[PDB]
């Protein structure tokens, strides 16, 4: 970025430059490469001996600059073109500085010598140019650029020197370069104006943007000469709560729905599945109500809750030894550590009020922290009533103020299954189904709540089997093959246990072609 000090194209009637001699250059009505209007200066004493004139510009304010860039255009006429012209004549002119805090220059002040005033270089039409078509011929203007430093007074005056030659200065802009402020790295870099020497890399400090904070330090940016920053050193991050935007200008809260709570440039990710944002910038989501997030569980995680009951209790009761096992729950509450814990209720034959169970009673694996849907209990009291319950708790569970869902089956010890079921006999049947039904077992020694049937293919063995069960005691079973005979064997259940599988009955579905004849009889639908 550059500043400009001086332009003397701006000239709006006539720029004050001195000349001394006023012999020499003179001030004259010229173009600019764009055919703007504008004021120039001009020296063609070419012939005359021993030149030496100056051209003097106004005072000129430094502005804090630490070092001048002086841009010059002008036109040189080669001493070949010149007829009959002396070896006096040069295509060069000289650039000079004096340094003072006041405007107190004089026609004879400050002397025009090379000491009092400050070389820059000589300035020569070299490479450097463009060509601008005035009438139909075409001029060629040559630019250049010099720069000086350090600088360290209010301001400065500029001298022009020719020593006998043709030439035209146009244009003199004077000018510093200051980098731009910044956002790099997540922080601010402030204005910084380029240092004196041409190779100078000055550095400047970065603070932390909005709501960021600072990562990697130092935090340091360098500004060049051109008025360009360099690559930066350090690094400032957007904190939690807060994502980076814009390209990394800003840092944002949180959107709604969206968490953060590290700090990063990273974006916001949404609340896991149960959980929601009170408010914007979060770095966490609540849980929903009734639902909880564990330790130990990974924060992406969604938030979860206690199991559902234990379902479908099934109890075998081998003499004083107990065998109970069940399904788990329907609701597993989003969570893969659940386990089973049993609770014992020894209760009187009667209805009278239950005790605490036995010190003796023995519990394969364990009372507690299940892992299998089933325990097998050891040691009880025999010819006795008693009501176990098994809750399912999961990892979540130690944060529920409510009690766990649990299961409960009324058993008594020693108590015998049911007598074998007498015979079956078919229904109805299709090509793909037989419906069938069998007596109730004569002996049930207790209630009875379901039943078990077992088919398989004739022609295959009870290793093929399928086993399903019957609510009642008639039931359809369907998807068999057409004009197949199946094994049939029947079992009931008792809260005891299951009895003992019937002999092994054989039915058939129908053919194809009996099939037929039925849906033909039966027409129309
Ligand atoms: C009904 O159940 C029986 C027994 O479980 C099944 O028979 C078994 O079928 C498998 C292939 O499905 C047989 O394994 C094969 O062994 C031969 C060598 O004999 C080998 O070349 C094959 O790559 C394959 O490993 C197995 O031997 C056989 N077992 C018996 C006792 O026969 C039968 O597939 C079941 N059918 C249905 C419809 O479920
Ligand atoms: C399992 O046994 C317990 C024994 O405590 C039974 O509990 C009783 O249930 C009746 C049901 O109306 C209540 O009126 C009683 O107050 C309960 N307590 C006692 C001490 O008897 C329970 O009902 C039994 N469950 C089944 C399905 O038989
Ligand atoms: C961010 O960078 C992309 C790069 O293609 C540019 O198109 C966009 O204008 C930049 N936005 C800002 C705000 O600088
Ligand atoms: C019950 O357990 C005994 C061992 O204590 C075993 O011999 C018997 O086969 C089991 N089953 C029945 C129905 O008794």
């Amino acid at each position: 970025v550059e500043e400009t000090l001086m332009d003397s194209t701006t000239a709006t009637a006539e720029l004050g430059w001195m000349v001394h001699p006023p012999s020499g250059w003179e001030e004259v009505s010229g173009y600019d490469e764009n055919m703007n209007t504008i004021r120039t200066y001009q020296v063609c004493n070419v012939f005359e001996s021993s030149q030496n004139n100056w051209l003097r510009t106004k005072f000129i304010r430094r502005r804090g600059a630490h070092r001048i860039h002086v841009e010059m255009k002008f036109s040189v006429r080669d001493c070949s073109s010149i007829p009959s012209v002396p070896g006096s004549c040069k295509e060069t002119f000289n650039l000079y500085y004096y340094e003072a805090d006041f405007d107190l220059a004089t026609k004879t002040f400050p002397n025009w010598m090379e000491n009092p005033w400050v070389k820059v270089d000589t300035i020569a039409a070299d490479e450097s140019f463009s060509q601008v078509d005035l009438g139909g011929r075409v001029m060629k203007i040559n630019t250049e650029v010099r720069s000086f430093g350090p600088v360290s007074r209010n301001g400065f005056y500029l001298a022009f020197q020719d020593y006998g030659g043709c030439m035209s200065l146009i244009a003199v802009r004077v000018f510093y370069r200051k980098c731009p402020r910044i956002i790099q790295n997540g922080a601010i870099f402030q204005e910084t104006l380029s240092g004196a020497e041409s190779t100078s890399l000055v550095a400047a400090r970065g603070s932390c943007i909005a709501n960021a904070e600072e990562v990697d330090v130092p935090i340091k940016l360098y500004c060049n000469g051109d008025g360009e920053w360099l690559v930066p050193i350090g690094r400032c991050m957007c904190k939690a709560g807060f994502e980076a935007v814009e390209n990394g200008t800003v840092c944002r809260g949180c959107p709604s729905g969206t968490f953060k709570a590290n700090q990063g440039d990273e974006a916001c990710t949404h609340c896991p599945i149960n959980s929601r944002t009170t408010s914007e910038g979060a770095t966490n989501c609540v849980c929903r109500n009734g639902y909880y997030r564990a330790d130990l569980d990974p924060l992406d995680m969604p938030c979860t809750t206690i199991p559902s009951a234990p379902q479908a209790v099934i109890s075998s009761v081998n003499e004083t030894s107990l065998m109970l096992e069940w399904t788990p729950p329907r609701d597993s509450g989003g969570r893969e550590d659940l386990v089973y814990n049993i609770i014992c209720k020894s209760c009187g034959s009667g209805r009278g009020a239950c005790t605490r169970c036995g010190d003796n009673v023995q519990y394969a694996p364990r009372q507690l922290g299940l892992t299998e849907p089933r325990i097998y209990i050891s040691d009880l009291l025999a010819h006795t009533q008693y009501t176990f319950e098994i809750q399912a708790v999961n990892g979540v569970t130690d944060q529920s103020p409510f009690s766990p869902q649990f299961a409960s089956v009324n058993i008594t010890t020693n108590q015998a299954a049911p007598s074998a079921v007498s015979i079956m006999h078919q229904v109805s049947r299709t090509v793909d189904s037989i419906t069938l039904s069998w007596s109730q077992p004569d002996q049930p020694n207790g209630v009875i709540l379901d039943y078990e049937l077992q088919y398989y293919e004739k022609e295959l063995s009870e290793y093929n089997a399928t086993a399903i069960k019957s609510p009642t005691n008639t039931v359809t079973v369907q998807g068999l093959k057409a004009g197949a005979i199946y094994v049939f064997q029947v079992r009931a259940r008792t809260v005891a246990g299951y009895g003992r599988y019937s002999g092994k009955m054989y039915f058939q579905t129908m053919t194809e072609a009996e099939y037929q004849t039925s849906i033909k009889e039966k027409l129309p639908l």
